[PDB]
RNA sequence: GGUAGGAUGGCAAGAUCCUGGUAUGCUGGGGAGCCUGAAAAGGCUACCUAGCAAGACCCCUUCGUGGGGUCGCAUUCUUCACCCCCUCGCGCGAGGGGGUUC
DNA sequence: AGCTTGGTGTATA
DNA sequence: CCAGGATCTTGCCATCCTACCTCT
DNA sequence: TATACACCAAGCT
């Protein structure tokens, strides 16, 4: 029954939440708190530790998995090549370590006479050669890779390296005669560097490059004589490599034409269109004003701009000889930031880039495509745009023309400017027609072009369709359920409000500081691309310009251990790892060898440095701050010496802490995003306004209405001085998207200007009629807030996770143990059976009438019997006979030959025996392993009441009490734990706590749980569901920091989390009114059994039907 | 005007994936050197080789516990049930995507 | 002889 | 780690559109 | 505006 009110939904996006309020109003007052929740998400992250999203990681598995394959067929089809060649690929057992590299050397050093050996050697060294080639960019091609100096500087690096070494010099020194060399002169040396945890010296430093492996190849064929066609075939195979595609699903549509893919900036379209556009916005001073210039002045402008080959048109050019303005300043509108000395008049106006490529391209190498240069001299704009087309697209997954393969094959070599502009190639070209033939805009053009209003939008997407980004769908899919529990229960919402994660309160010193950061950025990174675009790169990217400035800085040397470095050995090692949250900004990047990196791995650099000899923590310090600030370069003072500052703290820290930056772009795509679908909600029903505020609106509105979260939800004071935060408690989401619904844009502009004023700087009330309306309005939100809380009303809900896919066990495989037959066995080794017949025979053996093994880990289950036979279906096991056990005491599946532990546990099922005054409770884990082992990750399948064999891994490592009980009959199944699921304990609170808990309970009495894992067969973990874990890490942050700052609730909260309540399911289920809670979308706990998991009380629900 | 939102272009700083690679690592099979040993078998350091989620679907084939091909860790209430939307698109049982109020 | 803390391994760059 | 493609965020400059808000 | 779990061991009642 759908009842029908006037309501405004407030949104609160979040990093790992949302809130989301719908406040029922009347005129402009609120009235009723319809519901309020904070809705606590992953962000799209499964494991923490590994940091990456799961998308991310099922990314990275699909495509090693996808290597793999291909390079499964690569190599079956050089075997081929080989078995037609006569040449015997290298065997996979039964030869020496050495083979392959003595092989390399001896074909590399002498020709071998015999034919027979010949083939050999050349067999196994070919297939070694394709089994480890090296790396090359997968963008260019095996031509592009024979067109390479050969070999590698950095080869020529190792091999000087390996020389002083080893004085001895190798002729003419490959990887394998120097490998081969190696492992026998130097026996058990490795090769590489590896991760680390003696430490011996690598033979090799740098990446080994296919260029060097092709040019060992050429030495191999230039001493062995091989014929050149023999030689280009083995090229061929052992070098092939998928090109790198693009799906087109990937490109984004043009908004005025959907049916159409978005441009490559590559485009004359794009190019001319840039032009038009950027000359149809500036302005001529007329009577002290703005006017546009006028047709001729466009054309003249425009025909300047496009008729260049590089880019030396200025804007004070362009006003002074082009358009013959009297004075520079007279040509107003340009398009560029205003600094100094006349810079937005010295900066460059837009050229035909592509057309100065294609140009430079062809005058540079009219040798190679003089059939090229005549067409391109031939054709007509539209022609030259079809083929600009063909070759900016076909890096597309899913040329009219008949050029010779050479000159196609150089064109394929020409690179183009990338990236995707807003319109379709079409669209661009309509457009640029119309601003050319009427002499309009981009906007009228528009409207000429695609026949629309001032009123016109592009299409957003629906609440239905997802982004891709895991935030963002978090937040999403949270959101779209609560708008459909809402709508159904309230009808549509009379006004939506979003709060983006966007700031204006910055003070007109940090504004000229960051222009200035700009200003440098810009000049450095445009002298950076001019000498990378001489040194040969063509489209230099943000890392391209990093390393560059990393290596300018630190004279081409590692930042770590100081070794020489050139660009195609360094490494841009993360500081603070990925895994551990490191982001790309460029204070987390260092410039290595590749060595120090692949030896840092994860590790801290202090944790690394502490214990490697390879570098000195405080040289890599002293050598970070004694860069001196230059005249000119890309800081500017403040931003080099917070970057020095930066670089040593990320040096400094000695444990696996998280990023120190807290990166918004997630939050603020999330908000947009979210905006867009709610604006397309809103259209399909009738909402008046989507309005969006920013975060300090927000935060600027809870001071002044007198809103502490502290004061709305009792929590007692964690430090000595001033208030906490809103963020102790996770109720703020929920609370912040209720403030939101109250905001007008009069009052969030005042609101602004008051938090701007209060920033750059006991108090004063904000002075606006918005203010006072809005203030006389919203009154009454205090008590009503305070109301909603003291009737907890306000849940912190996390959605659960009953899909059961994912990580079906740990990544290690494990080698078996073996235990025999005759011997004596103890219950851990009977526990460990891999075979489920060979446990099923024997925990009849140790039980006959039984299903499950009831036994201890310690205790000596069966006697060392001399003749004990085990009879399986298909087998007869002697007393010598050798039975399969799993590594360790611990649940663990077969996998691939060897054996993997259990991943984490999916759910918990519930089992209750005993009397109804007081019953027993106990937990059977269940992983995923559990459910394919069992085979229950098929079609139809309820995962968390599906039988599970007693073999698994879940019945095998049961407690004894569960599993006697479930034998015995009494023990039935009553509900299942996921983590995640919310135990609210009731109003009578824990009653079961004792040493710790008791401890924190006294200041933090939390009734509502966490489920966060099963750590045993006894015991299940809860954390508080009201209370961050951020707030406890700031309180032991800040407590070395500062002296005693913290309470006696400041330091109990600090140390109860993270590991929280490491709780007895025994204790736990027996408090009488527990239940485990499952929300709706509003918060609401879901209590009528239907087709959604609902609410129930261990103590008195139903054995499962 | 002032604020806010949106378009396009530029500039700056970032975030998220996607495609293709490399070098390790683990397990199975090996073994170059060293050591402990030998009437008495295993280690250590490397290197070689195969696999690297369990598996699913298709076609083989000059028949087999194999060869080849495409996939499989995202979309957080699994499965079931109901309603909605796009697509197997004749008022279809279906392939995906969404919602289900306490 | 059971619960409470403490430490740590887990596929990587 | 490597190259390089796609999607997007935030801030500033230029132009165009929309809406409301505030003081003479 | 964010970020560990399942196993293995001590430890004082
Ligand atoms: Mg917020
Ligand atoms: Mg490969
Ligand atoms: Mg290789
Ligand atoms: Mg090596
Ligand atoms: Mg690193
Ligand atoms: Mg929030
Ligand atoms: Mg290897
Ligand atoms: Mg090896
Ligand atoms: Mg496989
Ligand atoms: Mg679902």
């Amino acid at each position: 029954g759908t009842v029908p009110v006037t309501w405004r939904l407030g949104v609160d996006v979040g990093e790992r939440s949302i809130g989301l309020a719908a406040v029922s109003y009347e005129e402009d007052k609120p009235k009723e708190i319809l519901a309020a929740v904070s809705w606590i998400h992953d962000g799209g992250v499964g494991d923490e530790r590994s940091g990456a999203s799961r998308l991310a990681l099922r990314g990275m598995a699909r495509r090693a998995r996808r290597l793999r394959r291909f390079r499964r067929a690569r190599l079956r089809d050089l075997d081929m090549l080989l078995s037609e060649l006569g040449w015997t690929p290298l065997p996979d057992k039964n030869v020496s370590p050495v083979d392959a590299w003595l092989a390399r050397k001896r074909l590399a050093e002498e020709y071998v006479v015999d034919e027979t050996e010949r083939r050999r050697l050349l067999g196994y060294a070919v297939s070694h050669m394709a089994r480890h080639r090296g790396w090359r960019n997968p963008w260019t091609t095996i031509k592009d890779l024979k067109n390479l100096p050969q070999p590698s500087d950095s080869w020529e690096r190792t091999r000087e390296s390996l020389e002083a070494r080893y004085s001895v010099s190798l002729e003419p020194g490959t990887v394998g005669q120097w490998a081969g060399y190696l492992l026998q002169r130097a026996p058990g040396i490795r090769l590489n560097p590896t991760q680390q945890s003696l430490s011996n010296a690598t033979a090799f430093e740098t990446r080994l490059r296919q260029e060097d492996v092709l040019w060992e190849l050429r030495c191999i064929a230039d001493v062995q004589g091989l014929p050149e066609d023999v030689v280009s075939n083995v090229i061929d195979a052992v070098f092939c490599q998928k090109r790198p595609s693009v799906p087109a699903e990937r490109i984004g549509r043009d908004p005025l034409d959907p049916s159409q893919l978005r441009a490559s900036r590559a485009c004359l379209e794009f190019q001319e269109y840039r032009i038009v556009a950027a000359v149809a916005n500036l302005r001529i001073r007329d009577g002290s004003g703005s006017r546009p210039l006028s047709l001729e002045e466009r054309n003249a402008v425009i025909e300047a701009l496009l008729a260049q080959t590089e880019r030396s048109l200025t804007w004070s050019d362009i006003a002074l000889e082009i358009l013959k303005l009297p004075n520079e300043s007279d040509l107003t509108s340009v398009p560029e930031e205003d600094g100094p000395s006349s810079l937005a008049y010295s900066q460059f106006a837009p050229f035909d880039e592509t057309s100065a490529r294609i140009a430079e391209f062809i005058a540079k190498n009219r040798r190679k495509i003089p059939t090229f240069a005549q067409w391109w001299q031939e054709q007509d704009r539209t022609s030259r745009s079809d083929l600009v087309a063909a070759l900016a697209d076909n890096s597309i997954a899913g040329l009219l023309v008949h050029l010779p393969d050479a000159e196609l094959e150089a064109l394929e070599g020409l690179a183009l400017p990338s990236g995707r502009v807003a319109y379709s190639r079409l669209t661009l070209s309509g457009l640029t027609r119309v601003m050319r033939d009427d002499g309009v805009d981009v906007h009228n053009a528009r409207k000429t072009c695609f026949g629309v209003d001032d009123n016109w939008r592009p299409p957003l997407p629906a609440l239905h369709e997802a982004t891709g980004h895991p935030v963002v769908d978090r937040n999403l899919a949270i959101l779209r359920k609560f708008l459909s529990s809402a709508t159904m229960r309230w009808g549509p919402p009379q006004s939506i409000v979003v709060e983006l994660a966007r700031g204006a309160s910055e003070s007109r010193e940090r504004q000229a500081e960051e222009e200035a950061a700009r200003r440098a950025h810009r000049k450095a990174n445009d002298r950076i691309r001019a000498e990378l675009r001489a040194s040969g790169l063509s489209d230099p990217s943000p890392a391209d310009l990093v390393r560059a400035r990393l290596l300018e800085l630190y004279d081409c040397h590692c930042m770590y251990c100081g070794a020489p470095i050139s660009w195609e050995n360094s490494e841009l090692d993360h500081i603070v790892p990925r895994t551990d949250g490191g982001s790309n900004r460029h204070e987390n990047l260092a410039i290595t060898c590749g060595a120090c990196n692949k030896e840092k791995g994860r590790r801290p650099f202090a944790s690394w440095a502490e214990t490697s000899n390879r570098v000195q923590l405080r040289d890599v310090i002293d050598r970070v701050q004694k860069l001196k600030y230059s005249g000119n370069m890309y800081w500017t003072r403040d931003e080099f010496s917070r970057y020095k500052k930066s670089v040593v703290a990320r040096l400094k820290r000695r444990t696996s802490d998280p990023e120190v930056i807290q990166s918004i772009e997630s939050t603020g795509y999330a908000a947009v995003a979210l905006r867009d679908r709610l604006l397309s909600y809103g259209e399909k029903n009738g909402v008046a306004q989507v309005a969006v505020f920013r975060g300090g609106v927000t935060a600027e509105a809870r001071r002044w209405l007198d809103i502490s979260i502290e004061r709305l939800f009792s929590r007692v004071a964690i430090f000595a001085q001033s208030t906490s935060t809103k963020r102790l408690d996770r109720r703020h989401h929920a609370v912040d998207a209720v403030v939101l619904t109250t905001l007008t844009p009069g009052v969030a502009k005042t609101l602004a200007d008051a938090r701007s004023r209060r920033v750059s700087a006991s108090t004063e009330e904000p002075q606006s009629p918005a203010y006072r309306q809005w203030k006389e309005s919203c009154s009454g939100l205090g008590d009503l807030l305070i109301s909603t809380a003291a009737r907890d009303s306000i849940a912190v809900a996390a959605p659960l996770r009953l899909r059961p896919t994912g990580a079906l066990h740990e990544e290690t495989l494990r080698a078996f143990s073996e235990h025999t037959v005759g011997a004596a066995w103890k219950g851990a080794e009977l526990r460990r059976i891999v075979e489920p017949e060979v446990y099923a025979a024997f925990l009849a053996l140790t039980d006959p009438g039984g299903r499950f093994l009831k036994v201890s880990p310690s205790e000596d289950v069966l006697p060392a019997d001399e003749n004990r036979h085990i009879v399986l279906s298909d087998r007869v096991l002697g007393p010598r006979d050798r039975v399969k056990l799993f590594p360790d005491d611990r649940g663990s599946i077969r996998v691939r030959g060897g054996a993997a532990y259990i991943a984490s546990f999916h759910h918990a099922r519930v089992f209750r025996w005993g009397s109804s005054h007081s019953p027993s409770f106990a937990l059977l884990r269940v992983s995923l392993a559990d459910l394919a082992v069992a085979g229950l990750l098929r079609d139809g399948v309820d995962v968390f009441t599906a039988e599970l064999p007693p073999w698994t891994p879940a019945w095998r490592y049961a407690s004894i009490a569960l599993v006697k009980a479930v034998e015995s009959g009494d023990a039935k199944q009553v509900g299942w734990l996921v983590p995640g699921d919310e135990l609210d304990f009731g109003p009578e609170g824990v009653t079961t706590a004792a040493g710790d808990l008791s401890m924190f309970l006294k200041y933090f009495p939390e009734r509502h749980w966490v489920v966060t894992g099963f750590e045993d067969d006894k015991r299940i973990n809860l954390k508080p569901a009201f209370l961050s874990a951020e707030q406890a890490e700031v309180l032991r942050t800040e407590r070395s920091d500062r002296p005693d700052t913290l309470t006696e609730a400041g330091e109990i909260l600090a140390q109860f989390f993270p590991r929280c309540w490491r709780a007895t399911v025994a204790k736990v289920l027996c408090h009488p009114g527990l239940t485990v809670i499952r929300r709706t979308a509003l918060g609401q706990p879901r209590w009528r059994r239907g087709h959604l998991p609902y609410s129930w009380r261990p103590w008195s629900a139903d054995p499962w039907s």
